């Protein structure tokens, strides 16, 4: 009875194995633009993916992750509200059963078709495993996906999904430049949060971009062909793998714009 997104093992059941699910710094959250606070002291975000080195893409039964080589000071996230440097280790998405839903964070209750999470760990801590044990261990860049024109930089991902349909499958995924998944503007909202999947550790400084990237209906449709199940097991399409908004509980969401 492993955790999942079904009615029997979904978000509403997670607290039984991970009590922190009802904690004080849980993610995602709804971004109420009227209550968010513009902070003029917030510096521009610094995303350096020029030399990021992608390795493989795999279906872990919850989503698909594109992993990178984080052994060198390659892809790093810094600046913005951060006081340290974080290395990119992997990215994945969360999406729905229809274009009307799929994102984890919402803006004034609005849900996007999907949400991209670029995960980075603090260089003060040695590696990912050690970083998640600290309150400022991770910096996750969240980017909303809306339907419209195609996103060229996403095509390589879309095209390879048919080869890793079921849990446990993976494929070579070298030479992928994540710079192709970023919107033009880097304006953002930021707040202290957690991982949105178990163990739900409250070790994340969330940075959610104001500008969503546009992907075509054809592209997002491909996400919905994946399976939660492994090969040979009953079909369980991978859709609605998103955790709903959690109580802000007085944390303050700051923005780099009004
Ligand atoms: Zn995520």
């Amino acid at each position: 009875h492993h955790w999942g997104y079904g009615k029997h093992n979904g978000p509403e059941h997670w607290h039984k194995d991970f009590p922190i699910a009802k904690g004080e710094r849980q993610s995602p959250v709804d971004i109420d633009t009227h209550t968010a606070k513009y902070d003029p002291s917030l510096k521009p975000l610094s995303v350096s993916y020029d030399q990021a080195t992608s390795l493989r893409i795999l279906n872990n039964g919850h989503a698909f992750n594109v992993e990178f080589d984080d052994s060198q000071d390659k892809a790093v996230l810094k600046g913005g509200p951060l006081d340290g440097t974080y290395r990119l280790i992997q990215f994945h998405f969360h999406w729905g059963s229809l274009d009307g839903q799929g994102s984890e964070h919402t803006v004034d209750k609005k849900k996007y078709a999907a949400e991209l999470h670029l995960v980075h760990w603090n260089t003060k801590y040695g590696d990912f495993g050690k970083a998640v044990q600290q309150p400022d261990g991770l910096a996750v860049l969240g980017i909303f996906l809306k339907v419209g024109s195609a996103k060229p930089g996403l095509q390589k991902v879309v095209d390879v999904l048919d080869s890793i349909k079921t849990k446990g499958k993976s494929a070579d995924f070298t030479n992928f430049d994540p710079r192709g998944l970023l919107p033009e503007s880097l304006d953002y909202w930021t707040y202290p949060g957690s991982l949105t999947t178990p163990p739900l550790l409250e070790c994340v400084t969330w940075i959610v971009l104001k500008e969503p990237i546009s992907v075509s209906s054809e592209q997002v449709l491909k996400f919905r062909k994946l399976n939660f199940n492994g090969e040979g097991e009953p079909e369980e399409l991978m859709v609605d793998n998103w955790r709903p908004a959690q109580p802000l509980k007085n944390r303050q969401i700051k923005a780099s714009f009004k």
